């Protein structure tokens, strides 16, 4: 009666209504991040994907919080850490899961429910497929190394993190002739695509990126001499304003100190002190950004967050929940 | 008893903390927003607030909401249109102090409550001091001459406000200035940013954009950006799938434009609610930042946060 063509126009457009229908499924694993998992549909086999941040944008606690999604996905997680021991790691993971303080987790005085909750979350973690390495500055030479024994000794591995790789710039690069982040990263690449696992690598950025007047990081600012990285598929900058304002607070103060204007450099500082007492008081939560900055095949933007700064947490939140 | 000397030595603190508060304390006029009530201590008398936008930003909406706030406190406001009519500015007014949608309002489809609702804001508006200035024709000078007899005219004026200025911008910028410390009063002088900075790799404005050919502005005291990331995300989600399509990456594309239509949809079905940023980029006495603001876009309306 209906005739072929009838029949495939309809067909074709049963499968392009699932595929709208699936299309924000998270296909990979995911990020902790509702908003992060749209963007990137979680975390891919084969891909490479790159954190850039400056120090103070708690990048390390980030990982972690990513770290421990992929652990509660049952898959096993391999950690790098180029500059910090394992257990100092641990300690970061414990405090997300007990939201135990990180300043009163580590100088193990806490109370019984405290103890109580971390002695839970502590039997929880034993049972998780997670492997440290953290020998410090290991090539990737080295890195490849221990991921391809890892990953034929546990079929489970699903994902590597490292943290983190350093940008070298000036005298420095020159007399320090280390691996340049182009080249890193496209093996790192490589290395993604041969163990069909995603690398998440956390890059920490340049200081002349401050020289700038905005100062959330730009793709390019991913380099050295050697050339701007180009094969992460994802790169994602961490950016916490409030951190830039009071660095911008405290200059603008002095500057008017200096300058000979005492009534008004006065008057700031008691307006940013009493900006602060307030802050601490509501519990030094603040406005941060994690930006998407590229994403192969994928939107680019920024995902606002909320960041706990005293528990050095990115807030994960749906954009309406958010608001 | 009590210490005599420990009374005097009390007086000078609570003088003092008096003297503290006294400062750290608005003084202006409120702009509406907590946050930028906070960098600016509000709009004070003698100073010149640059607000910069580019268009589909909202700022002619901002502005009315500001005007609106201004005008609570017994100010008189004083508004001048330079592309619109004072209607068009009280519509928008109107659609804010009733929560009636803008594009239903001015198509008059209300219910006999929306209608009741509207009508009691009119009678409100009307007892309002709001000066309204509905000259196409602008003259740095010619708003000069006219500021000053209003001036005269009501006692109860607070501030003026300009929309607005295209891209002698440092010297328009210069006149204002020195008019609004003679009069006594704020000037408010929205302004629109140039298409050319849309081509810089981050969108959100910079005070270089405020220059015109031979004018670099100074002479404002404040300047505020007005930036919605969402637009621009939109724009580029566009330009993504565009290229992906170009370079023959046909399914890639397909995916994104579907996945991209799935949340659009979701945001709408959620109100339409994005975050926007209201950039403090020029501040004197008074630290530069952010102020991140929700924004309705139905209503085109910014509001404050959780904080």
């Amino acid at each position: 009666a209906r005739n072929i063509k009838e029949v495939l126009e309809s067909a074709m457009d049963l499968i392009t209504e699932n595929q709208r229908k699936g299309s924000l499924e998270v296909t990979g694993i995911p990020t902790g991040f509702v908003q992060l998992d749209n963007y990137t549909s979680g975390f891919n086999k084969g891909s490479l994907v790159i954190i850039g941040a400056r120090p103070s944008m708690g990048k390390t606690s980030l990982m972690m919080n990513m770290v421990l999604s992929a652990l509660n996905d049952d898959r096993g997680v391999a950690v790098f850490s180029l500059e910090m021991s394992a257990e100092q790691l641990a300690l970061r993971a414990l405090s997300d899961l007990t939201s135990i303080n990180m300043h009163d987790l580590e100088s193990g005085r806490l109370d019984d429910d405290q103890w109580e909750n971390l002695a839970k979350c502590f039997d929880h973690l034993s049972q998780k497929k997670l492997f440290f390495y953290d020998k410090s500055y290991v090539r990737i030479e080295q890195i490849r190394l221990q991921l391809r024994k890892l990953k034929s000794q546990h079929k489970e591995l699903g994902i590597a993190f490292i943290d983190y790789l350093q940008l070298m710039s000036g005298s420095k690069a020159t007399k320090e002739r280390h691996e340049q982040i182009a080249e890193i990263s496209r093996e790192l690449k490589t290395l993604a695509r041969e163990l069909e696992i995603p690398i998440i690598a956390l890059v920490q950025l340049n200081r002349s990126l401050e020289n700038r007047d905005d100062k959330r990081p730009i793709l390019s600012d991913i380099k050295d001499s050697g050339g701007i990285e180009q094969d992460a598929d994802i790169v994602l900058f961490l950016y916490r304003g409030y951190i830039y304002q009071m660095r911008a607070e405290d200059n603008k103060i002095d500057k008017l100190k200096k300058e000979g204007k005492i009534e008004e450099a006065q008057e700031l500082y008691l307006k940013v002190n009493e900006e602060r007492r307030i802050h601490k008081q509501n519990g030094s939560i603040e406005e941060a950004e994690i930006i998407v900055a590229k994403n192969r095949n994928g939107a680019t933007g920024t995902v606002y967050t909320r960041f706990n700064a005293p528990f050095t947490r990115y807030e994960d939140m749906p954009i309406d929940s958010h608001l």
